[PDB]
């Protein structure tokens, strides 16, 4: 039999089969409901659209995300998401397939327990397993040591691993990610008159971000370059027409990752939490960690982010070590790729949580050595 | 057939064949176990690393020494050490080779008896013999008289020998050695801010000691020189970067050998236990003993220790005798070299403890005239 | 003339006059700076708030600690702390008051040297003296022998003293303390759903710890009791309503003192380091040390710490001994009380360091006989 | 006026008044000095503890014996011992008391000369006298003939006396005694696992010896009995718990008196030096000497020593003699008892050395007919 | 054919060929045996060293003399001594050489009988003969009349001879000699603190005596001058150092020959036994005997002994007689010189005891006319 690999993430569902090179179903993790009245009798319209259909009916729906920061907040919505994923995108019967789920470090425990309970009671899968996103990223990267920085859409986290041993006291988790970058871009785009307030203009702003934003290698020099020239100013065409022109806020948006004070957060940038995780690890694995700094997740896809991260970590660490940043082109799907590798490993077929184990030990069996 | 020569020591295993000029397997006498959880499934990692592999995986393991001061405290660990030595470093079958083991004077008797029992029951050797480290050092030195000072890593001892007769009432044993010097250096390095607490930072401190420490010919003058100048201050580069600078504690560390009150011990320095052993011997061999003062073992490898020892013993002994200190460059391996010489001697092939003798007389046969 | 006793500690400054029964001024050693912009013109607000004031404006400020683990890292805001202590809490001119300050064992030398340089040049005190915290704790406890465990907020140490003589080779120092317990509690509350990330929320977590945590007498039985019953849950009220309930976390937090592997340290618990510091001492005084085990400092204030530690040390020591744990109710002020006693002795008035003494011998005079 | 009988011994001072039945003050002849630094200010530590106090503060002192083998090696320490004896134990003023002091045969002459110089100048006694220990033993035994074997703590000696005349050419002195037995017991316990190294553990070993050792009647049969049975082993309770169990070490320690080759001496046992002194004596008195063999001193106090020595001397002497060994229960104090008897004798009152005689003839007066 | 002349004596074997001016082999008559353990395998050490070889290894051996006072008390040792003398010092086959041996007057008969039995059965000489030592002294002196005083190392004797006739009733023998002088010097050296107890230190004391001792002309005046001045003090350097200073015991040692009460003997001095032998002779052969008083042997080698003995004998004898004392410089070897002369005499060749005479008459042939 084959196992499914559902990388829920927070803002993009990625599912597929264990043993493939890529997911076969990538769609947004949104659930939309109509907000207007509806006049044409016989239209027979539905009450809630899931996934990629909601993005077509944006102008009529209110789009809600069922996952805020890794954490699931709307369990009925999330159950709809899973039902859509199993039956409409993949077209499989979940009572014949083990399912490997992913989760971020340092989430509540009820999240994981309720996820297991759903997967066994509602969808009736034979086995299931919840994996950490950073470990799976390291599987897909081909390493066995290295400090991984998995910046998704809800959370950002560093997880240092050495020789296959993870150092839990050095795990860092930050709640700044692509969703906060989108909100900051919505906010600073009002300096030029453009206003995006609806829950469906957030998708337009996310598209603008993905297509035009980039990380500056030096922030003050790019500030001055934008103040003087106009060579970095680019245009974008809305779904309506009426092109908008983006100036220096092409690189002020992702700079929030290195200066979280822009959105009023207290914490330090990703370049500094990475270094603090290093310095919290031992002394005789720090050289390997410096040399194996692995990036994954969608928020690491900006142009120039690897070069910026290297410049910063190099200015932080001692001057005698080679600091190297691994940033594959298929970063966004690294967690899923690693999940497929892991679930196909023949050694892993004894780590599943079978259904009988659950029936006899309750949902608490998730936090056991299968953690 | 050939005999093996395993100089267990306390902190460095040295093994080889009888009839060679040097040991072919020198590795630390440590056994490491992982202390973190281990996340990558399929890693298939082991549960305990022995020898030189543990020093590579330092940052992940807890390193334990199975020999405290000559005495073996963890018999399972020591059995792992021996298994590694026989099968992985030397690649020999111990049921075809006699084995010569070494031990320090004035150890418990159960140490030696249990060692014999292990070597005959577990490893199944045909013969075995336990030798004293100082006697073997004197074999390797080419002498037949002389007072030998064998400062290893667990124990220090003087053993005066004259014309091949050892004087047991004049044997001295002190429990100050390289391990205590390492602990004292860890402690006094905190005066400059460097902190080494982990069981794997002790190895870094041992490296610092070996590479930078030296014995002062005069302690107050070097104290004043370090207080005034900076010409004796040297630097070292950790596995992490961040060089550390060592000042006057380059020579305060090995000065504990001549002033054991530094670590709160009651006893007297090595220069004074040597002289007390002399003065406890007869009156008409003291001139030869003064002239044949032999050093061996790793803790005698400091720069200037021979000159310091000579200055001290010369100030102690009467003014009309030539005091001479023999300190070969291959000091650290003298016990092993002498062991190889002894086991190759054709006269010695009748001093082995055969397996039938053991089977008929129990492990008590070790303390007989083969003592 | 009277002397000032300033037990600057690490996390609480306790000051007062020598000869009083308790410290007069007790406030957190915190320097806060505003992180937002400030709009109301005429507010005339200041740049940095110190001490107890900074906890009122805690929501606007970003709080720094000038002392990390006993050691002083930031010196400018430490001068700010001292200035606030002298002029705003005590209202005394330090030009006519000798000052007694405390420090933990096994600290850098530059700490003391800069401390006295500042106290003589910036504040112009006529005399000063730096004392060890454990000795003052023994003074206040009224013993003259006994092994004292002084768990503050940055550092934990054992100092065995017999008959008025301290045995420095048996002094242990551990960098696990109240701030590490606060960080572990922050990290462990996350699994229940609550997130505290800001330096202003670290103070709320410290309050939760102080008011709800306790040491379990039997850790496994308490874990089972929490996994079965619910009679352990207590509720706390955040500054904005939002009641939170904690179970396991009540005793899993201070258990880090007895199992430092919870926060990834390699060392042994406070009970085991106390026992090891006893076993480092001479065999004749271990009776009195076992019978006079003195606790002091804030981190020793959990309910059940004394009973737990007595149980542990009793199971470690031989069966013939009487183990006693001395834990006064005015425990967390013992260092200050002893400091006042000491500075109040007529025998002490010739052990200060004078102004001219310093002016002639430089700051190096701190380590010499005027200790 | 009454005289003072101070039998200073070597390892035990015994003092009192002439005319008593027993010494009033009995304490070890020990001077201790603190070896640690001392932190409690104001308690006013002193610099040297002498006597029974040094055994209470034993854990933090270095204990020195001012007298090595009968001979005094530290005159300042000995003056402290005598001052303590006169003022803090007997509470008498030596300006008004004659003092009888005791010495072993065949010591240096400067010993007696400096002893009397001190007693007349430092302490200003009105008279003094130096007696031989064996003669006083024979007084206290109620004999006037007999060969006395006085085994103290530094020196053993035989002094054959017949009819009140001593045979000086037959006096034998041996430098093996209780101190060498203690050192041998330390060195021989080390082979069972226990190690006592400090001068403060020498006292614990001496206590073990006194309390558990005995003399075997047949050494080979007791060795075989210990090798086969286990009925010989006793346990002892160290001053911190951790009982130790000793087997054949109980009778192997005092066997050094009969086989001084155990500690590398060449001489003959006490049973053989006794017989050799007898055979040096004239042929007409050997029968009386065989019949009056008197034991005294602390080292003659082992269980079974009288029976052993009778067996040995009987096997040595001709088979027609009555060998008889006189061993009173108050052996240890025989020298003091005899000294009291002698100083109370009325004939003795013109054999003191007066202050006038000393001021007249210098310290040389000690070796004159006023011996 | 040539005869061997072996003069054994008690403490110096000296042998050679008949017809030489001196012995070619002079060495001590000691047999040493190792008393320590022996650790170096392959050292191949022996079990007993004899002669001068045993003097180089004193620090390891226990030295025995096989001849106590003229009398041989260890026949195995004596056989070893003779074997060494024949084969290693002289290198001759004793089966082809007659052998002349010596002994003192008034020894047991079995000594002489067993001597010849050994020399015929074991060493298998063709002939042998035993001669009185004093007669051979008189041969070497070039006289045929005189009273000869032969002080060896175990025995002293006078033998008056007149015109070649020996007067057996006037022969005196005294058991005071160099060995007793060495023992007395060891005993009185302890007055200054030097102690020599080992059989190997007896040899150091013998060398001291030989090099420093002398006979005083007036004992009381020399004692007075030693008490007053310090011009008699002479220093000696032991095999190590601690040069010893010898005062009046330079001449108190050999004064035991003139006052044997010093070592507790009843007899009279050598001067008085010489005079008594004279007055024991005939009243017609006393003038020649007074005029031919011949000294020989090693104990007559002190500076001043001839003058002292002349003063004493002159004070004893009548005033009209001229006393003369013949003291050649080669006194120590006079017995050997005379033995060589006698054995080379052609008249003597009929006086040997042939092997056939022995075979037919038993060892009784030695006291017979074959003397
Ligand atoms: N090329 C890009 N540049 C910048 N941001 C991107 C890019 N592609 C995707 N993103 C951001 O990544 C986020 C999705 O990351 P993803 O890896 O899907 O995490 P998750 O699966 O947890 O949602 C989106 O919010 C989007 O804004
Ligand atoms: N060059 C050096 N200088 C100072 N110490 C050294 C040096 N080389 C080795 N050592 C010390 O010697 C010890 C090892 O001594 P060794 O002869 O191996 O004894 P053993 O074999 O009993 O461990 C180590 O603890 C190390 O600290
Ligand atoms: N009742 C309590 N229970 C547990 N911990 C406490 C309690 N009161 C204070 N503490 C802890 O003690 C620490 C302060 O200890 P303190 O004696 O002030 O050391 P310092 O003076 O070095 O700051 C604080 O971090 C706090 O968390
Ligand atoms: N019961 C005993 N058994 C064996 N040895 C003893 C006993 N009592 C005392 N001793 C030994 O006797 C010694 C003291 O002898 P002592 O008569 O005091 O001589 P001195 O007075 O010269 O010191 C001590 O070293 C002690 O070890
Ligand atoms: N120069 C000397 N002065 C004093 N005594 C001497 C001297 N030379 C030898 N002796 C003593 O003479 C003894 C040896 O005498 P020796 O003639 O050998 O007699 P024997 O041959 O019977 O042993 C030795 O004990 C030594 O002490």
């Amino acid at each position: 039999t084959t196992a499914l690999v559902c990388d829920n993430g927070s803002g993009l569902v990625k599912a597929g089969f264990a043993g493939d090179d890529a997911p076969r179903a990538v769609f947004p993790s949104i659930v939309g409901r109509p907000r207007h009245q509806g006049v044409m009798v016989g239209m027979g319209q539905k009450d809630s659209y899931v996934g990629d259909e909601a993005q077509s009916k944006r102008g009529i729906l209110t789009l809600k995300y069922p996952i805020e920061h890794g954490i699931i907040t709307n369990w009925d919505d999330m159950e709809k998401i899973w039902h859509h994923t199993f039956y409409n995108e993949l077209r499989v019967a979940p009572e014949e397939h083990p399912t490997l789920l992913t989760e971020a470090p340092l989430n509540p425990k009820a999240n994981r327990e309720k996820m297991t309970q759903i997967m066994f009671e509602t969808f009736n899968v034979p086995a299931m397993y919840v994996a950490i996103q950073a470990v799976l990223s390291l599987y897909a990267s081909g390493r066995t040591t290295g400090i991984v920085l998995d910046s998704g859409d809800g959370v950002t986290h560093n997880v240092p691993i050495y020789e296959g041993y993870a150092l839990p006291h050095a795990i860092m988790r930050l709640d700044l990610a692509g969703r906060d970058l989108t909100d900051y871009l919505m906010k600073i785009l009002t300096e030029r008159g453009y206003s995006f307030v609806t829950t469906a203009e957030r998708e337009i702003v996310r598209d603008i971000k993905e297509k035009l934003c980039y990380v500056a290698l030096d922030f003050e020099n790019e500030m001055a370059t934008a103040a003087s020239s106009s060579s970095l100013e680019k245009s974008y065409e809305l779904p309506d027409g009426q092109v908008i022109t983006i100036g220096n806020e092409r690189f002020r948006c992702p700079e929030t990752l290195f200066q979280p004070s822009f959105i009023g957060m207290e914490s330090a940038g990703i370049h500094e939490t990475t270094y603090n995780s290093i310095m919290k690890c031992d002394i005789d694995i720090r050289k390997d960690l410096y040399a194996n700094n692995v990036l994954s997740g969608g928020t690491t896809m900006y142009p120039g982010i690897a070069d910026r991260m290297q410049k910063e970590i190099t200015a932080l660490a001692p001057s005698t070590m080679k600091i190297k940043i691994i940033a594959p082109p298929e970063r966004k799907y690294s967690v899923w790729i690693g999940g497929s590798i892991l679930a196909s490993l023949s050694t892993f077929q004894q780590m599943w949580i079978s259904k009988q184990e659950y029936d006899e030990a309750g949902p608490s069996i998730v936090h056991r050595k299968c953690f």
